[PDB]
């Protein structure tokens, strides 16, 4: 029967068929050494002369990289093998030979070349591990919220309303000269969903007109955006903590093989899986940065009332063994929808969660304004056209309740967990400022 | 403790708190009749004088529609109640009153008005049932493929490559005058994924520049697009059947309450849940249409070699108690990527699956060309720029294998299962030709 390498362990001492590709080959003496990939793993295959037809054995000398194979043999247990098993080959059929030289040969390549050949690179072990961890998180997100009786609620991609500032917005031409924007966040719609279904979350693509090539920016990425009716600022942070803890615990438990392949230390992720996340006010945070900055001139200082930069977040996150919250920022550097702190009219009830080891923001959230008139002032204070947000105001006119929510950047979470050098490695086909292909 | 109506059954004869909204109210005699919504269901609440403060009882006279409430009471079993239970009210707190009249009052409204107020309409029972069935399918898709060891693989949204014809493509302006297209299908990338991970599927938004307002067209919708290495035309149809069967079985088993609310007969969906889907060649299909057309002048005839229309599909699907396959269409009315039938050079190895009761196409799929030179001819035969598809050609140069896949339109599947009159009712915030708001 045809099996998958993923489950070769439960086919020990049995006749099996594999369908896959030739990853590597060495031919010396009276034995061929093969590594086969099938898409679910990598397995050692040995072709010994006598045990195979001479028509086969001569063919196994002229097999280039990424040759398509069908392979028949018996599975044997062996400690000195990638996985602890091997295939003793008995017969072999070639489905196709490479039409040219395989571009990603046994040489070191620069990231630029690798990303130019991303459609081929995805075959290799490191992307293999990443994509499987991405899959694990995507499944695990659905289970988490399903068990909590949350409803998935797909926010529209085409939108008239801006969410996070007029500065960076893509435009789409429609019919008869009409235009619309590409969603930067589906939050506004998630709120409507919240007042309708109590517990909702979006899980769709989002688009920012970013103009940098930093290790944490893409033009296209995926955002998970929960929203809950009646939920406070405090409850929001607790939920975020519950989520991140579960995700990391799930990766540690089920994807330990993949972590190994990425050379990531599990002991550096266990703390994040166990909750008890530290917590700072913005003020305490700015003060801790200014301490670090005075001891290290590479870390820049931060004047109070100014917005955090990546090095600020980076330095701050290295002080903790797990993600740290930063809360109660000044209203003037935040968003129009954010609820004022009842104690201090300068602050809003928001939070960002920073990933450890220098990674920075993985989540941004807040409590929302529920008072109609307060919202109206905020709109035009931010200089936003009131007309466009009239459906958003309806949510305050009818059935208005306190409510909170956040948005988790999936790529950034993937980069952190896998320990990658850039978010572009965390998605199949990245879209950056200067990278629109393939 | 605060509970949800969704699970009121396991709180019988207990003190509970509800947080929700007033759906309907009638006040006569010495008793108030309430229906409360909380987002997870609808429950009957009774406020009897004496059992409540007089400050509360007088207030329960001036409670408009969609008032925000907190409510304390004991749960009592009662056969004559929506769900089989009620809340005996003891105390009540109002969180907010409507700022104006609630637009969707106890009158009949046209669909145009309802869709203009979609952000409010989502609160009502029929959308409630739809969105919960949509949620059920979205979770169930992930379980199906996860258990089969398939990998979720997110295809890019921004793309240079067209998939289903140059005719209908949106354009996005980027940086420095550059432009890209909105994905109409992520298939091309799913193929790269297939050669890398063997068993993959996308589950993202897709965009067609459709210019009609028919009951099955949107500009924005969600497509599930599996792709498998080594899989034939025959195996493809079997997999599609396996998928649709599971989805419908899952809805029938877990969402029977929601079906009731939509007035959908379960007996009309059971057949689709049990496999054994009928099958036609294109030729046999055209011939059966021409029979129907000759008996009914409302059903139009179909000349052989011409592409099916919605009435053709509609009439055809009514002849079966479950979804029917139509396979082996003429190459000239199909796509560039489709593999030629080895027996007949006029035909390609494709299939469409039609949903019963007049619904029509829910799936479109095929086997793919794996021969490099054959693909090159097809490209420029269709008049497509070879340069743009050079990464697609690489998949034929290196590790090229036979492979097949399909794409399932989620909205159309939702419309069918729920028995809706239009696909716009099957997504939270639809985007049609003349409907871009809210
Ligand atoms: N529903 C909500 O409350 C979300 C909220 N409206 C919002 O969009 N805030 S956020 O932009 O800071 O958060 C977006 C998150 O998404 C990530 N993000 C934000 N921008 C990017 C870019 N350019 N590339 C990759 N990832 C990005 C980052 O992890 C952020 O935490
Ligand atoms: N990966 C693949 O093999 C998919 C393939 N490249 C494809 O796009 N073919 S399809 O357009 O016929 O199928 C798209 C499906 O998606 C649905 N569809 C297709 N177009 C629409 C519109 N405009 N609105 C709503 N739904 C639509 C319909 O159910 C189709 O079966
Ligand atoms: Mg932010
Ligand atoms: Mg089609």
């Amino acid at each position: 029967m045809r099996v998958f390498i993923d489950e070769i362990a439960r086919h020990v001492d049995q006749e099996v068929e594999l369908r896959g590709w030739l990853y590597q080959r060495r031919s010396k003496g009276k034995i061929h050494f093969l590594i086969l990939r099938d898409g679910t793993g990598f397995l050692q295959a040995t072709v010994v002369q006598g045990e195979v037809p001479e028509a086969v054995f001569r063919e196994a000398d002229h097999l280039p990289q990424e040759t398509a194979l069908r392979v028949w043999g018996r599975v044997r247990e062996d400690r000195r093998a990638p996985g602890g098993f091997e295939l003793a080959v008995r017969d072999l059929q070639v489905v196709s030979r490479p039409q040219g030289e395989y571009p990603i040969g046994p040489k070191e390549h620069g990231i630029d070349f690798l990303m130019d050949h991303r459609h081929l690179w995805l075959r290799h072990r490191r992307p293999f591990a990443v994509m499987r961890i991405r899959d694990e998180l995507e499944r695990a997100i659905h289970e988490f919220f399903g068990e909590r009786g949350f409803l998935r609620f797909d926010a529209p991609i085409l939108t008239p309303s801006a969410v996070e500032g007029t500065t960076e917005l893509f435009e789409v031409e429609l019919f008869d000269g009409e235009k619309a924007y590409l969603s930067q966040s589906g939050q506004l719609y998630a709120e409507a969903g919240a007042l309708a279904f109590a517990k909702v979350y979006t899980f769709g693509p989002t688009f920012r007109a970013e103009r940098s090539k930093t290790r944490r920016h893409l033009l296209e990425f995926w955002m998970v955006e929960p929203e809950v009716a009646f939920m406070t600022h405090e409850e929001n942070m607790a939920l975020q903590e519950e989520l991140v803890s579960f995700l990391v615990a799930r990766v540690l438990e089920r994807r330990s093989r993949e972590l190994e392949m990425l050379g990531r230390d599990p002991k550096a992720l266990e703390p994040a899986a166990e909750g008890h996340y530290p917590r700072l006010t913005y003020k305490e945070a700015v003060a801790l940065v200014n301490r670090i900055a005075q001891e290290d001139p590479e870390v820049p200082p931060l004047p109070y009332g100014e917005d955090f930069g990546a090095p600020h977040e980076a330095a701050l996150s290295r002080r903790f063994d797990r993600p740290v919250f930063v809360e109660r920022y000044p209203a003037r550097i935040k968003a129009f929808y954010m609820e004022p702190d009842p104690e201090d009219p300068e602050l809003v009830l928001n939070d960002d969660l920073l990933a450890p080891e220098g990674y920075g923001e993985i989540i941004g959230g807040s409590q929302r304004i529920h008072d109609l008139e307060l919202l109206r002032r905020k709109i035009q204070e931010f200089g936003l056209p009131e007309e466009v947000y009239d459906w958003y105001l309806d949510l305050r006119r009818f059935g208005s309740v306190p409510h909170s929510g956040f948005g988790l950047g999936l790529e950034r979470t993937v980069a952190w967990i896998c320990g990658l050098a850039h978010v572009r490695e965390a998605i199949p086909f990245p879209r950056m400022y200067t990278r629109m292909r393939p």
